[PDB]
């Protein structure tokens, strides 16, 4: 019944209303519904009516505490990258830098002709990343779809313990220019991510359906053996960059999308992802939840080596939403199996 919907694992793209629009954890589980999910990646088209912010003239003067040169080492489509951290800066400056003609977007005709470009450029000029800026540029009384606060049950972490971990339960920016990367990956706890584009260039996205992503790493550990011996999801480091043409040449299937300034990316729990910007940009992103979540969560491989620290503690979930399988969860003998496949049970309306 749900193998039927997106059988293909395609991005699909929603054009919601305002109507569908107001409730979010309402209209997640509807594309699931849909079988959105199986791709990994989402594209969410919000109204012409609603606008998260009035005007975008209000922020030359917002600093970036940690600016990330981003240099990338390797060849034959296979790249690591090393964050080199700059000096604070200022959305000015960083504007200023980023439209300078050593770092500006090259003229194309064609997006395949920006991409190859960028696959064949990645590892000259290393541009710089305004990233992991804690806040938000949604207006206060914003209601709908508020990365701030959506109010889905990965609330229960912070409601529970008083823990906020930055950008996962709280938002970050990030100011791009062109060439700027963000390396392959899934979700810390494999959670889902919402991302918005509030301006400038595109965001173009690569995408392993979560049902193939096991296949994904078993490539990157064949590629990286060092760091697969290192650490057991290396990955997760977000410094691996892989070309569409090498993921083409093994047979890991993935799917390519562009995001346009004024729209929403939704990743799904194990949902391999990775991409870069056009030129320059903002987008404002966080991680969240629902209960079909909460498996992933319970099962998702973490980085051994100390370089990522996210951890969230699974308990609280699993009391409240597998209480018959409490017991045998924290005796270690559940053994519950996942299937990507499956929408969220939120969806049982639709
Ligand atoms: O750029 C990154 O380093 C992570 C990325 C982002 O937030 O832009 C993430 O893929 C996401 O959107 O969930
Ligand atoms: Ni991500
Ligand atoms: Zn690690």
């Amino acid at each position: 019944e749900s193998e039927t919907l997106n059988p293909s694992a395609r991005i699909m793209t929603f054009y919601p209303t305002m109507e569908e629009f107001r409730n979010f954890s309402r209209y997640i589980a509807y594309i699931e519904s849909q079988g959105a999910h199986r791709a990994g990646l989402a594209k969410v088209v919000p109204p012409k009516e609603w606008k998260p912010r009035a005007s975008y003239d209000d922020i030359d003067d917002l600093v970036i505490p940690a600016p990330i040169q981003q240099l990338v080492t390797g060849q034959s489509g296979l790249f690591t990258q090393y964050n080199i951290q700059k000096k604070a800066m200022t959305v000015r400056e960083f504007r200023k830098i980023a439209n300078s003609d050593k770092y500006c977007t090259p003229r194309y005709s064609e997006f395949e002709e920006l991409e190859r470009k960028y696959w064949k450029n990645l590892t000259f000029n290393p541009p710089i990343y305004g990233a992991d800026v804690n806040g938000t540029l949604y207006e206060k009384h914003v209601d709908e779809w508020n990365i701030g606060r959506l109010r889905t049950i990965l609330d229960l972490v912070e409601k529970e313990s008083g823990i906020t971990i930055e950008g996962v339960n709280t938002p970050y920016l990030y100011f791009g220019m062109w060439k700027t990367s963000f390396a392959w990956h899934t979700e810390d706890m494999d959670l889902y991510s919402i991302n918005y584009l509030h301006f400038g260039e595109p965001k173009s996205w690569y995408s392993v359906p979560p049902e193939h992503g096991k296949r994904l790493e078993r490539l990157a550990k064949g590629f990286f053996p060092g760091s697969a011996q290192s650490c057991e999801a290396f990955l997760r480091h977000k410094m691996t960059l892989i070309s569409p043409l090498m993921l083409k040449k093994y047979g890991i299937p993935f799917d390519k999308v562009t995001q346009e300034a004024g729209e929403f990316m939704i990743t799904f729990p194990y949902g391999y992802h990775a991409g870069f910007n056009h030129g320059f940009n903002c987008a404002e992103s966080t991680n969240f939840a629902t209960r079909r979540w909460i498996e992933y969560g319970k099962q998702a491989v973490l980085c051994s080596c100390r370089k990522d620290m996210v951890k969230i503690s699974m308990d609280v979930f699993v009391r409240k939403f597998q209480p018959e399988r409490y017991k045998l969860w924290k005796a270690g003998k559940d053994n519950t199996v996942i299937d990507h496949t499956l929408p969220t049970p939120e969806a049982a309306e639709f």
